[PDB]
C-alpha cells in the first residue's frame, strides 16, 4: 500500500493535504495494490487494513464496532447504505470501480456528519492512467471476470474515462457495471466533472436483483490560496428480493427503491502554516417499498455546516473540525474533534486526539425488516494517543484509543434485530509498520480491540480481540510475489442450543494467501492467486488466474 508521508489524501478535510499532516491514522490503497492483491471484492481490500475484522454474507467489525460505524464515501459522497441490510450492502459495490481507497481511522463526524465514528473509508473511482486495459480472470467456483476500461484525452482540457465490467462468482453472484466520467478544465483554476455509473447485481442466496445508478457533477476552483468545490449527486437503486419459484411480484417478494440526493459546498484556504475550511451540505435519502408511490415510503434529510483548521506552529501541529447537523428525524447535533502532534525530534511525533461523533439511525435501521423505529442516535466520545517515528528505515506508528459510545447499536443474528447495547467502551491498540529488507517489502499491522459494555463490563460479542495482518512483497526474476497473512483472534459468541444460553469463546483463525504476477510482455501481465493456502476450514482453498493487456 501507499505508505509515504508525502502522499496526498483528500479524505481528512475534503481537500488535498499530505498524509503526514493528517494526525489521525490513515491508510491509502492504490489500484496497483488492488491489482497485485487481485482482490475480487471490496471486503478483500478492507480485510487487509488496520482495525478491520471481517469474516465471510459477512460479519465486519472495525475498531470494535460494526461496519456501519465507519462511514463509506464514493468520491467524497456518502454511499447510500441505509437499505434494509445496512452496511452489509457494501459488498454489492463493484471492486471494478475502486481505483483508490483512503481510510482514516478515528471520528470524523465533525467533517462528514452521521456515521463517521470509527473512521471514514473513501473509495475513489477516478485515476490518472491514460490508455486502455482489457482484463479478465477465472477461478474457483466458476469465477469469471471481464473488464474493459479506457481513459482518453479529448483535447488538452477534457478527459473521458469509460469502464465496463462483468463479474460472476458462484448461480451465485452476477455483477455488471458500467462507469463513465468526464473531467474538464475550463481554465487552470476552474474545473468540472460529470460521472455516472451503475451496476446490476444478481444474488442467489432468496433471489436478489439490485439495480443501482449514481450520478455526480461537480465544479472546482483551485486558486493559489482558495479552493472550493461544489458537488451534486444522485443515486438510485431498485432492490428486488423474492423466491424465484414465485417471482418478483409474489406477495411475499419485496422491492425497495431508494434514492439519495446530495448538494455539497466545501471551501478551503491556505492561511499561515496550514489551512482553514468550511462547508455546508444537504442530503436526503428516501426509500419506497413495493409500490413506487413515495407516500408509501420514508425519508430522512440532513443539512450540516462544518469548520476545519490545520496549523503547524514550530514543532506542533494542531488540527480541528466542528460540525452541526440538522437531521429531519433526529434534530440538531454538533460534533467536534481536535488533535495536536508534537514532533519532538525530527522523524518522531506524539499525537493526542479527542473527538465526538454520532450516528443517527438511518431508514433501514428504523423501518426495515431488522430495525426498530425507536432507535436512538449513537453518540461517541473518543480519545486517542499515538507515537509515530521513522527509525532505521522502519516507518511505524502505535496508538491507544478509547471510544465511549452511548446507545451503541449492535445487531443480533439470533433475534434478527438491531438492538441498543447501551453504553459501550472500546479500548484498543493499533500498531502499524512498513519497511524493506533487500527486495522484500513488509507491511504489518496489529490491533487489540477490547469492546465491553461500560456498565456491566461484559465483552461485546463476535469481535476478534486481536488482529494481525502481514503483507510480504517482492520481485525476483520479474515475478512479483505477495504473501498475505491474517490472524483474527478469539471472539465471544452465544451458544443458543441450550437455555440458559451460554457465552462461548471461538478460536482464532489464520489465513494465508499467495499471489504472483509476471509481465509476459510490456503489455501483458499474467496473475495467479491462491487464497487460503492451507485450506483452513474455520470457505477453503481457492485459486484465481487472470491477465491484463494494456494498449
Amino acid at each position: 500500500q501507499d505508505t509515504s508521508p508525502d502522499t496526498l489524501v483528500v479524505t481528512a478535510n475534503r481537500f488535498e493535504q499530505p498524509r503526514s499532516t493528517v494526525l489521525a491514522p490513515t491508510t491509502v490503497v492504490t489500484r496497483q495494490d488492488i491489482d497485485r492483491w487481485q482482490s475480487t471484492s471490496v471486503n478483500d481490500v478492507l480485510r487487509r487494513l488496520p482495525g478491520v475484522d471481517i469474516t465471510q454474507l459477512s460479519s465486519i467489525f472495525i475498531r470494535g464496532t460494526n461496519a456501519s460505524h465507519v462511514l463509506v464515501l464514493i468520491d467524497g459522497v456518502r454511499l447510500n447504505l441505509a437499505g434494509v441490510s445496512g452496511s452489509a450492502d457494501l459488498s454489492q459495490f463493484p471492486i471494478a470501480l475502486v481505483q483508490r481507497v483512503e481510510y482514516i481511522r478515528g471520528p470524523r463526524s465533525a467533517v462528514y456528519g452521521s456515521d463517521a465514528i470509527g473512521g471514514v473509508v473513501n473509495i475513489i473511482t477516478t485515476r490518472d492512467e491514460p490508455g486502455t486495459e482489457i482484463s479478465a480472470g477465472w477461478g474457483s467456483n466458476s469465477y469469471q471476470n471481464y473488464d474493459v476500461s479506457t481513459q482518453q484525452q479529448l483535447g488538452d482540457k477534457t478527459r473521458v474515462t469509460l469502464l465496463g465490467d462483468y463479474a460472476h462468482t458462484h448461480d451465485g453472484f452476477l455483477s455488471k457495471t458500467l462507469y463513465g466520467a468526464l473531467e474538464h478544465n475550463f481554465t487552470d483554476a476552474w474545473s468540472g466533472f460529470v460521472r455516472g455509473y451503475g451496476y446490476d447485481n444478481r444474488t442467489n442466496y432468496d433471489t436478489r436483483k439490485l439495480y443501482s445508478q449514481s450520478w455526480d457533477a461537480g465544479l472546482r476552483y483551485n486558486g493559489e490560496l482558495i479552493k472550493s468545490q461544489l458537488i451534486t449527486s444522485y443515486s438510485h437503486s431498485k432492490d428486488y428480493n423474492y423466491d424465484p419459484h414465485y417471482g418478483r411480484y409474489d406477495s411475499s417478494a419485496t422491492l425497495d427503491e431508494m434514492k439519495q440526493y446530495t448538494v455539497q459546498w466545501a471551501n478551503n484556504v491556505i492561511v499561515g502554516h496550514g489551512s482553514i475550511g468550511a462547508g455546508v451540505d444537504w442530503q436526503k435519502q428516501t426509500t419506497t417499498p413495493g409500490t413506487g408511490y413515495v407516500e408509501d415510503g420514508y425519508d430522512q434529510r440532513n443539512t450540516g455546516i462544518y469548520l476545519t483548521g490545520l496549523q503547524q506552529v514550530g514543532d506542533f501541529t494542531f488540527e480541528g473540525a466542528a460540525r452541526s447537523d440538522d437531521n429531519s428525524q433526529f434534530g440538531r447535533h454538533g460534533t467536534w474533534q481536535t488533535s495536536a502532534g508534537w514532533e519532538f525530534i525530527e522523524g518522531y511525533r506524539f499525537i493526542a486526539s479527542y473527538g465526538t461523533s454520532y450516528k443517527a439511525p438511518n431508514l433501514g435501521q428504523l423501518y426495515g425488516f431488522y430495525g426498530n423505529p425507536n432507535l436512538d442516535p449513537e453518540k461517541s466520545k473518543q480519545w486517542e494517543g499515538a507515537f509515530e517515528g521513522l527509525t532505521a528505515g522502519v516507518n511505524w506508528r502505535i496508538s491507544g484509543y478509547r471510544n465511549d459510545v452511548s446507545d451503541l447499536i449492535d445487531y443480533d443474528d439470533h433475534t434478527l434485530k438491531y438492538y441498543n447495547e447501551g453504553k459501550a467502551r472500546i479500548k484498543g491498540v493499533e500498531a502499524t509498520a512498513n519497511f524493506d529488507t533487500g527486495p522484500l517489502t513488509h507491511t504489518v499491522s496489529y490491533d487489540y480491540v477490547d469492546a465491553r459494555n461500560a456498565i456491566t463490563d461484559t465483552p461485546l460479542l463476535r469481535r476478534a480481540k486481536q488482529q494481525v495482518k502481514y503483507q510480504l512483497d517482492w520481485q525476483l526474476y520479474d515475478f512479483d510475489w505477495g504473501i498475505t497473512y491474517q490472524y483474527l483472534g478469539t471472539r465471544y459468541d452465544k451458544d443458543y442450543s441450550s437455555y440458559p444460553y451460554q457465552t462461548v469463546k471461538m478460536g482464532g483463525v489464520s489465513l494465508w494467501d499467495l499471489a504472483v504476477a509476471y509481465p509476459v510482455t510490456s503489455h501483458l501481465t499474467v496473475r495467479g492467486k491462491i487464497a487460503n493456502l492451507f485450506d483452513k476450514d474455520y470457505a477453503g482453498r481457492e485459486y484465481t488466474l487472470s491477465g491484463s493487456y494494456t494498449f
